[PDB]
């Protein structure tokens, strides 16, 4: 009867439908993956990680059986398993599966793809957790260049990698390079207002700039940043005046 059980029933039917569809027409594998991602998400939320893993393995087996091999699809499926392992807390396995994704792409054309740049970013982050800074930096830079060539310099994805490098440099106390990265991220993030970027990312950049400036001994610019982040986080509640001529009806909240 619970909300999560309802979401699961719906997601299961939708997966079962995509399974049957791929029984009648074995080529429709991409759509099965999409439906699986939603159900796998829900299984993760309830902590059934083995069920989530089974779903992605099933997606993978279908992709592997295609008569025309689709490396891009396999790359994506491996990255979904990698992310699953990451949320599960199996950090080595997450790195291993992102690396498998990258190897499939490197062997076919897909070096400079959307998926690949994403994978390299996510893999770099796992390497940060593995405390392998040089490997993390390498992959972040590659993700950065690829997103630069794919999207403009002026894009959410470029600013995200800048941010991630910033935190990497900051965590290894390379304060100078952290600063450059977070400022480049700030520059981009200001120029992008609509639903192509939520304002909470902009607040993170100020927050991160704050810690960087404070580490640099510029406590002034530090507080200015921490202030502007607070202004942003406050401004996403929205002000709704209640103009009136008498008191509102009170609810006893005890």
């Amino acid at each position: 009867d619970t909300a999560l059980e309802r979401q699961i029933a719906s997601a299961s039917r939708s997966v079962e439908e995509a399974r049957r569809l791929a029984y009648h027409d074995p080529i429709r594998v991409g759509a099965l993956v999409e439906q699986i991602s939603v159900l796998a998400d829900l299984r993760q939320k309830e902590g059934d990680f083995r069920k989530a893993e089974s779903l992605y393995r099933e997606a993978l087996f279908r992709a592997q059986e295609l008569r025309k091999q689709d490396p891009d699809l396999l790359t994506g499926i491996y990255s979904l398993l990698a992310h699953l392992y990451d949320r599960w807390g199996r950090m080595d396995k997450a790195a291993e599966f992102y690396e498998l994704a990258l190897k499939i792409s490197a062997e076919n054309g897909l070096e400079e793809s959307d998926k690949v740049a994403t994978i390299k970013n996510n893999l770099a982050m796992i390497f940060k957790q593995l405390r392998k800074f040089e490997r993390a930096e390498g992959y972040y830079c590659e993700a950065l260049e690829t997103f630069q060539r794919l999207d403009g310099e002026q894009s959410a994805r470029v600013a995200s990698v800048y941010n991630n490098l910033g935190v990497l440099y900051y965590s290894h106390m390379d304060v100078d390079r952290a600063q450059v990265m977070h400022e480049r991220a700030l520059a981009i993030r200001q120029n992008l207002h609509e639903g192509q970027m939520d304002p909470a990312d902009l607040s993170q950049t100020f927050i991160n700039l704050g810690a960087v400036y404070k580490a640099a001994g510029d406590f002034q610019k530090a507080e200015a940043c921490v202030d502007r982040a607070k202004r942003i986080r406050a401004a996403m509640n929205g002000y709704h005046p209640n103009p009136r001529r008498s008191a509102s009806l009170l609810i006893d909240k005890s």
